[PDB]
């Protein structure tokens, strides 16, 4: 079965046969789609499939399907299931699973850069202290002094679901948000909720409107742990507009590595629970998101104040401008500073590169239209004109809700 | 089967019921969501179950359901199918059908208005120059001086399929487009094609760069023909900006009703493949994309450069600063000439709006995020932080395949 994607600004059409692997399902059925939708303990009887699919992958992709290499692995897993009930990724294969599970993120627009990742293998960690050295170390060369790298580092895998690793900071690097008895909030009020657990479990907080939030830190099932991230590891960006210079007043600074730590990575039917990667960003990420929805800084108002844009009606689209200024100061502020960063207009340019190289090399790309088009400026850039199919391969990242809500605290 | 959708910028949760009762597919499957695709006769027995369907939706929305004149009009309806092969609806019908077309648009911004909506009864035309008639009435009706009325005119229903009426412009009124001995494209490259089927039936092209085009009109299965709106029909709008002097030197101008004339009304099983309508312009429609879209008129380098920005690298966003200004000048100028406009803050605020009164009232309301979320700032409006169900509902608008790939002559 072959499944045909127009893009409506060039005419160029692609063949899809890369669905057909598809195997978990998406939410949407022939009566629903569920495409907007943000959220739409394993047998030795469910594992052995997924375990040859992804051995049957890994060694094609090497060109040894079918080798005796490629048989002895499979009986040596076979074996390690019956006996142990799990089974151990070599190295090779942990590393070509990550890479895969990025390469298969249908929601990023980054993937050109997919085969560009450096793997550490966390997996002989077995404490919080243990986890936090790890993570220095992935922050460290993952920062490169603002010459950003793409890495990930790979804790053990979950065993009974009693014994999991997990990182509780959505990001390994954020901002504190403290919520204030007047009910205003200060710094980012995305992370009230978790900066009240790391209070509660002791730490001692800054208060301030840009406070680094300290490593939660669970190993082996156990109750989390408080580490503080070494400051001079936490490269930051002071912004700044080219010509606007009351901007700086306006006191903003992000830091400069977006690293994602709660999601979940399926490699062969194991899974990671705790495998915290980072690449770089896209400036809207800031620019748009952190800084101008409503329900995070939030600081559209008072830049228009500032610019003396007419405020009295929507329609002088003094929002729009407001956020198009911003934006500009994102990117300028990275760019002298040296630190990576890529525009949308750039980022989505590649993304189309890289999307159509997919379909002839691979035969498809699975894509999310609803996160890969930019929060600003959608129809100016070339993938909000792409038609994109969504399907779920494996390796695969997964979304996997807060530890807080889940933990079985031992005391 | 009871499905919750969630704003995350505000965290209110709602509960759709409202598509247990939807029935065309969507393109998705368990295995692959199509969400981002653009495109993902009836026999006396294929009928009578629409038109069931339908007729009880309507008994029940004047609270008469299982009354007397319900089971009557099943009856009627019925022995009328059995007998003829389609049936007539009341007039009655008709505009709560027209409505709930418009209501059921999933792809529809603006349905906060969709009570308010003239429909025009064009049932009894059987001709060409009628279906002009017609339109130039719905044209004149819905401008309104700039003062924009919702309306919608109905031709008559598809029969053995060899006699459909059909408006062959995708829209009322648009502009023709002409490549040129140079290369490039005059005028609006998406009607390039459209515009030689009109020169091959016989219209003399002004040849320039904003020439309302004619109507192709097709009555009764016939060979379509020719006529020219009335000019003083069709108000345009020359586009100036509130600051840049300079602006107005581009030579924009913009027609003023928005009036889609290519869809398929479908109605308790029946069939309207001419059915134009109209509402108002969102500003984003003509800014973003009409103006600067690559594919379209494509201006966005020529007021970068008339605006003096960087253009040597893509991050300074030259592009983004001056998107902002071309809309920033389509809102100026409709609302400096009187001739309504929305905003796609206000838009998309209002459809929030909408929602909740439907998910309250209605149990939901289908709603597709890639077209509901504007071309330009997304996060910004509040539809971006909405999640949205999309499915199916009928009486229902759908898309018609460009007649000249149908038609033999
Ligand atoms: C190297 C430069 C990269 C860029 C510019 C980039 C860009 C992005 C952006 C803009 C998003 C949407 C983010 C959001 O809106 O919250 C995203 C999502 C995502 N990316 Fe990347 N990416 C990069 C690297 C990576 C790496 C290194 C990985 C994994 C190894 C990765 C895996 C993911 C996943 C799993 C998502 C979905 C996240 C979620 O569901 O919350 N990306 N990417
Ligand atoms: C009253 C002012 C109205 C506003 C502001 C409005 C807004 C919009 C917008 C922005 C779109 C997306 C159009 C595009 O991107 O091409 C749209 C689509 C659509 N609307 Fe409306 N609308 C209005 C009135 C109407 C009316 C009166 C009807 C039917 C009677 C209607 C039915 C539809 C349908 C069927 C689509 C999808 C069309 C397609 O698939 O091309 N709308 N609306
Ligand atoms: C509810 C829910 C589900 C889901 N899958 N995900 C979320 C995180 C949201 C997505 N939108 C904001 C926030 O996630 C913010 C973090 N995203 C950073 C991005 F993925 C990135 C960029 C560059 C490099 C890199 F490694 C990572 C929430
Ligand atoms: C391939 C295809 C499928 C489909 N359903 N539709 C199309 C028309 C495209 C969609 N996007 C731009 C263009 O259609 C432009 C016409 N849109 C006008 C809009 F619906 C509107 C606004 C305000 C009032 C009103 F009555 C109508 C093409
Ligand atoms: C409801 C909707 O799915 C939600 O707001 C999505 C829309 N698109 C997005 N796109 C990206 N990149 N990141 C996001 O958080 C979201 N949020
Ligand atoms: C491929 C993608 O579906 C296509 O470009 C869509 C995206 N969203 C849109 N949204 C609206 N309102 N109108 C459109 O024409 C489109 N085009
Ligand atoms: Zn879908």
């Amino acid at each position: 079965r072959f499944l045909k994607v127009k893009n409506w600004e060039t005419d160029v059409v692609l063949t899809d046969t890369l669905h057909l692997k598809s195997t978990l399902e998406t939410g949407c059925t022939e009566h629903i789609c569920m495409g907007s939708i943000m959220l739409p303990v394993r047998t030795k009887d469910q594992l052995f499939p997924l375990a040859k699919e992804f051995l049957d992958q890994y060694y094609s992709s090497i060109k040894r399907f079918g080798s005796k290499a490629h048989m002895d692995r499979l009986e040596e897993v076979n074996k390690e299931i019956e006996s142990t009930s799990t089974y151990q990724l070599k190295d090779t294969e942990l590393i070509y699973g990550a890479k895969h599970a990025w390469r298969n993120a249908s929601r990023c627009v980054g993937r050109i850069q997919w085969s560009k990742l450096q793997v550490f293998d966390a997996r002989d960690c077995t404490t919080a202290h243990g986890m936090f050295n790890y993570i220095c170390n992935h922050v460290k060369y993952a920062t490169n002094k603002g010459n950003l790298r793409s890495a990930i580092t790979i804790f053990p895998q979950r065993t009974d679901g009693k014994h999991d690793f997990r990182v509780w900071n959505s990001q390994l690097i954020r901002y504190a948000g403290y919520k204030q008895p007047d009910g205003s909030t200060l710094g980012d009020p995305a992370n009230v909720q978790f900066t009240e657990i790391c209070i509660q479990q002791g730490w001692k907080a800054p208060r301030g409107r840009f406070d680094v939030l300290p490593l939660l830190l669970q190993a082996n099932g156990n109750d989390p742990e408080l580490f503080q991230i070494p400051p001079e590891l936490v490269l930051e960006v002071p912004i700044r507009h080219p010509k606007f210079d009351w901007f700086k007043d306006l006191g903003l600074k992000w830091y400069g590595l977006p690293a994602v730590s709660n999601m979940l990575l399926e490699i062969g039917g194991l899974e990671f629970s705790a495998c915290p990667f980072s690449g770089w960003y896209m400036g809207t990420e800031i620019g748009v998101r952190d800084y101008c929805d409503n329900s995070r800084y939030n600081i559209l108002e008072e830049v228009a104040k500032k610019m003396d844009l007419d405020m009295r009606k929507t329609s002088s689209l003094w929002k729009d401008q407001a956020l198009v200024e911003i934006n500009i100061a994102v990117l300028y502020s990275f760019q002298s500073d040296k630190v990576t960063i890529v525009d949308h207009h750039s980022a989505t340019e590649s993304f189309i590169k890289h999307m159509e190289n997919e379909y002839r090399c691979r035969g498809g790309c699975p894509a999310d239209w609803v996160w890969i088009v930019p929060p600003m400026s959608g129809s100016i850039t070339p993938v909000f004109h792409q038609e994109m199919l969504n399907y779920r391969l494996t390796p695969s990242f997964e979304y996997q809700p807060d530890p807080w809500n889940t933990h079985v605290w031992k005391g």
